[PDB]
C-alpha cells in the first residue's frame, strides 16, 4: 500500500458521494473511483483491505446488502447508499433523520453529541460510543414521529460505531478505541487523519475482531426496540 | 439477435448445479447461462434472460441482486444457492417442496399435480387459475408445515412467479395473462424451452410495468391474508 499514491482531494460535482464516511473516504483518496460511480462489491471489497486492512468477509456482506440500493446491475454510486431502510437508518451520528433532514450530508449539529463524549479523554471507546447511541436515538425518539428502530437497526449503527473505532484506532484495532484527532477528521473531511499520525491497521479487520466491539457497544445502550420491530429492508429503489 | 439454434436443450447432469428456479435453470439448460450452473452474475443473468425470454434488465436487476444474497461470493452465484430458505426461496411453491417438510430444491411431481391439474376445461392457464393454486398450494402449507412462513413479502413473490411463467411461455401476447398448459407443462417439468412445442420468445419485452398489473391481479384473486409473522424480513447472507 502506497499511501502517498493515494492523496485525498475534494469532492467536485462529478462524484458521487453518501451517507458512509468509510466509503467517502475511500473515494476522497482513490482507493474507489474518485467519481463515486460504478463501485462493484469486488471493488469495495479490495479498497477496504488496500486502505483500512478490513478483509472480505464483512466487505462482502454489507456491499451485496448496498448493491441493491441502485439501478444497475452490479454496481452502485455512493450516494445510492442514501436509500433509507437499506443499510441507511434514524438516528445516524453525523447525518439527520430522512424524515426531519438531509439523511445524505455530514451535520456538524448531529455530529455535535459524538464529539462531545467521552469529555477530557483523548479518545472514544465502547462505553462513549454506546451512550452517544443512547443519545442519538432518544433524539430521533423525541423528534422523528417516524422514527425507524428494530434490532437490525441497532446492530447496523453498533457495527457503524465499531468500524470507526478500529478503522481509526491507533494501530491495535482489538482494544476498541481510537483517538478523536482521528475520528473527527474521518467524520468532518472523509479523509483519512494521515498527517495527524494515523496509519492503516496492521491487524486484519475481521468479523470476528468487530463482532465483541458491537455487541458490548449495544449492550451498555440502554437499547429497547420501537413499535413492530421488523427487521425488513427495502430490497430496490422507487 | 439471437440465435435459438444455437442454445439447444440438454439434459442436466447429476453435477451441474440447478436450483428452485425453472426460469434459470432453463436458461442452463439451453446455454444461454453456463451449463453447469456456476460462476452466475447479475450481468450474466440480464443478458440471458433478455435473450432467451425477452424479459427487461429491470426485472432482473431486482431479482438478481437479492439472488447474489444467497452466496458468499462477492459477485456471483451458483444456481443451486438460490435454495437459502427466506432470501427468495419459499414455502408454498408450486413445484417443490417445503424445506421443514421435503425437498425444496428439486421439481416434484406431485406437488405439481395442483398447478398440472388448475384452469379445469381450457388449453391454458391464466391469471384466475394461477391465483387458486396460490391459494391451493399456501392452504397445504399452512396445514402441515409446522415451520410455515407467509408474509407479505412471500406472497408477492409468489404471485410474481405465477406473472414470470404466465408472460415468459406465452403465445405470443404477454399481455393477456395466459399460457398454454404444454408449454408451462414441459417448462416446469423438463425446465426446457417449448420450441419444438411451438413456444416463441415473446416480441414483446417484459418489464415491471408489464408485469405489476398481472402481479396485483393475481395477489387479489388469490384470497390472501395475513396468517402471522407478516415481517417481510429476508436471509441476508448464508450462515
Ligand atoms: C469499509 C469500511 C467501512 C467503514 C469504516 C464504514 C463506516 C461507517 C460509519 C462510521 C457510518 C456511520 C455514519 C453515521 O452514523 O453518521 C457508516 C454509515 C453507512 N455505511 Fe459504512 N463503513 C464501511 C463500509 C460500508 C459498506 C461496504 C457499505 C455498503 C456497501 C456501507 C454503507 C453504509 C451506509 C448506507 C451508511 C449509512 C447508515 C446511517 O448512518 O444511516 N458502509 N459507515
Ligand atoms: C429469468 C426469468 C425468470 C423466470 C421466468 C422465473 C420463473 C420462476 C418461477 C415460475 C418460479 C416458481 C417455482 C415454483 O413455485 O415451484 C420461480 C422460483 C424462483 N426463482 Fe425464478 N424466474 C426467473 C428469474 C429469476 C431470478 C433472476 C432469480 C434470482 C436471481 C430467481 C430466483 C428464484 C428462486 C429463488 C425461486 C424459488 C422460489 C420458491 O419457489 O420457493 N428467478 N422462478
Ligand atoms: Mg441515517
Ligand atoms: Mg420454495
Amino acid at each position: 500500500v502506497d499511501f502517498s499514491a493515494h492523496p485525498w482531494k475534494a469532492p467536485g460535482p462529478n462524484d458521487s458521494r453518501g451517507p458512509c464516511p468509510g466509503l467517502n473516504t475511500l473515494a476522497n483518496h482513490g482507493f474507489l473511483p474518485r467519481n463515486g460511480r460504478n463501485i462493484s462489491v469486488p471493488m469495495i471489497v479490495k479498497a477496504g483491505f488496500e486502505g483500512y486492512n478490513v478483509q472480505s468477509d464483512i466487505l462482502i456482506l454489507a456491499g451485496k446488502i448496498g448493491m441493491l440500493t441502485s439501478r444497475e446491475a452490479d454496481t452502485i454510486s455512493l450516494e445510492d447508499l442514501k436509500l433509507h431502510g437499506t443499510i441507511e437508518h434514524d438516528a445516524s451520528l453525523s447525518r439527520e433523520d430522512v424524515a426531519i433532514g438531509d439523511n445524505l450530508h455530514f451535520n456538524e449539529a448531529i455530529f455535535t453529541t459524538l464529539a462531545n463524549s467521552n469529555p477530557g479523554a483523548d479518545v472514544y471507546n465502547i462505553s462513549s460510543a454506546a451512550q452517544v447511541q443512547h443519545d442519538r436515538l432518544a433524539d430521533s425518539l423525541a423528534r422523528n414521529p417516524n422514527v425507524t428502530n428494530t434490532d437490525l437497526t441497532a446492530t447496523i449503527r453498533s457495527s457503524e460505531s465499531a468500524f470507526f473505532l478500529t478503522v481509526m484506532s491507533a494501530g491495535d484495532p482489538l482494544r476498541g478505541e481510537a483517538p478523536k484527532k482521528f475520528v473527527n477528521v474521518f467524520f468532518r473531511e472523509e479523509r483519512m487523519p494521515i498527517k495527524e499520525g494515523w496509519k492503516r491497521s496492521t491487524t486484519p479487520i475481521t468479523i470476528p475482531l468487530l463482532g465483541p466491539i458491537i455487541e458490548r457497544i449495544t449492550e451498555l445502550s440502554d437499547w429497547k426496540p420501537t413499535g413492530d420491530n421488523c427487521g425488513a429492508i427495502v430490497l430496490s429503489p422507487e
